[PDB]
């Protein structure tokens, strides 16, 4: 049907993963989701029954993500574009050991990046931008955000 919106966007989660814990994912999630929402002009809500704009499924290398990335660290995850359906969905190397709260890659970091893909502009290209492809292993203790860029999003289209 018509689908012409810019303000209210959904957001689906997967099986909560196999290992992965819920808890902790909706968790992380939840705290990524304030972030670019107070960012930004459009508001987000999570679902689990209707179609929702960004999807977040886990996989491992498989699907695509270049031939299979790597299934025991390295990346974290992926997102596409705008679309439909799977447009605006992620995936994430679930086959890989995640840590939640600490131990190794939190599901935070990987879910603001994700998120910003999905809604978020482009990157920074620049070692420092939540968005840049350098994965680099930083707990949300010092997960801070430039406020030139988190301005520079919400006075574009907000
Ligand atoms: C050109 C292909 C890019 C692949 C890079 C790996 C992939 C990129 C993506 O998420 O889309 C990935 O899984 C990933 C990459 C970087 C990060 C990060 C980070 C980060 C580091 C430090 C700070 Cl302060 C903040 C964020 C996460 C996942
Ligand atoms: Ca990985
Ligand atoms: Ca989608
Ligand atoms: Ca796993
Ligand atoms: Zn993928
Ligand atoms: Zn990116």
């Amino acid at each position: 049907g018509p689908v012409w919106r810019k303000h209210y966007i959904t957001y689906r989660i997967n099986n909560y993963t196999p290992d992965m814990n819920r808890e902790d994912v909706d968790y992380a999630i939840r705290k990524a989701f304030q972030v670019w929402s107070n960012v930004t002009p459009l508001k987000f809500s999570k679902i689990n029954t209707g179609m929702a704009d960004i999807l977040v499924v886990f996989a491992r290398g498989a699907h695509g993500d270049f031939h299979a990335f790597d299934g025991k660290g390295g990346i974290l995850a992926h997102a596409f574009g705008p679309g439909s359906g799977i447009g605006g969905d992620a995936h994430f190397d679930e086959d890989e050991f995640w840590t939640t709260h600490s131990g190794g890659t939190n599901l935070f970091l990987t879910a603001v990046h994700e998120i910003g893909h999905s809604l978020g502009l482009g990157h920074s290209s620049d070692p420092k931008a939540v968005m840049f492809p350098t994965y680099k292993y930083v707990d949300i203790n010092t997960f801070r955000l430039s406020a030139d860029d988190i301005r520079g999003i919400q006075s574009l289209y907000g």
